[PDB]
C-alpha cells in the first residue's frame, strides 16, 4: 500500500499529540499543557471504548488524522459517532485530505448498522464551519448544548 | 435503606424500558419501538463502559431513572459527563426526584477530579428545557451540532 487510511497504533502517540497541539493553537488560539494532551491522547490509544484515531499515511509517514468518541444511544440500540477533531499537516494541506478523512468515517457509518448517527459539535463563532460541513452532506441539527461548570 | 439512590442492576430492564418509552412520548412526541429500546438498555447495563443509569429507590420500588454516557478529552485528559434522560413515574412526581437526581450526577461530576464538565443536548423546541436547567446551574453552550444522515 502507499496511501492509505488506517486505525492509529500506540507509537503514533506523539504524532497525533503534535497534530492535536497544532490544531488547538491554529483554531482555538489555545497552547496545549503537552503533558495533559499527551496523557489524554494515550489514554485514548490505550483504550477503543473510548473512541478512535485514524490517521492518514503516505509511504508510511502519518501526515493528517481523525478522532471520533461514541455516545450509546439506548432508544436507537448503537452508537452516534461524535467527530472530535480532524488535523493535516501544512504540507499536505489542499489535497483533499480532510474530506478523504471525513467521507472515510461516514463510510464506516454507512457499513455498520451497530452505528446509528454521525454527530459533531463547533462553536458557534466559526464563520467557515456550515459551508465546510455542508459540502460533505452534514447539517446542522435542531438542538441546544447546556453545561455545568465543574470545579474541583 | 428505604429510600435511595444507585447503579442500575439487570432487574431494572422492564422498568428503565417502560420510563424510556414513558419519556420519548411524554417530551419528544415519540413512539419508540420497544424491541429496540429494550435491547439497547440491555446493552448499556451490560456494560459499564457505554454510560450508567441510576435508579432512584423508594421501599425497593424503582420510581425514577437518570443516564449519563462520557465523552473522553483528549485535550484535558478527562470526561464529559453526557446527561441523555431523566424520568420520574408520574405517582411520584412533584416531590423533587428530578433535582435529587440531577444533582446527585453533579456530585459525582464534582467529586470526580477526572471529570472535566457535565453537559446536555435537547430541542430547541423544547420551551421550558432553559428554566429548568438554569435553576440547576446549567447554562445554554456557544456551539452548533451537525449531522451526517446515516444511509443505513
Amino acid at each position: 500500500e502507499l496511501i492509505e487510511i488506517r486505525e492509529a497504533r500506540m507509537d503514533d502517540l506523539d504524532t497525533i499529540a503534535k497534530f492535536n497541539y497544532n490544531l488547538a493553537k491554529e483554531t482555538e488560539g489555545k497552547e496545549l499543557d503537552m503533558d495533559v494532551l499527551t496523557k489524554g491522547v494515550k489514554a485514548l490509544l490505550l483504550d477503543e471504548r473510548k473512541g478512535k484515531y485514524h490517521v492518514y499515511t503516505v509511504f508510511d509517514k502519518v501526515v493528517a488524522q481523525i478522532m471520533y468518541t461514541y455516545e450509546w444511544s439506548d432508544w436507537r440500540n448503537g452508537n452516534f459517532l461524535w467527530i472530535q477533531s480532524v488535523y493535516v499537516d501544512k504540507e499536505y494541506r489542499r489535497k483533499g485530505i480532510f474530506n478523504y478523512l471525513f467521507n472515510y468515517i461516514k463510510n464506516i457509518c454507512d457499513k455498520d448498522e451497530n452505528i446509528v448517527g454521525m454527530r459533531l459539535y463547533v462553536e458557534k463563532e466559526n464563520i467557515n464551519a456550515k459551508a465546510t460541513y455542508e459540502s460533505l452532506n452534514m447539517y446542522e441539527c435542531d438542538y441546544n448544548m447546556y453545561e455545568y461548570e465543574v470545579i474541583h
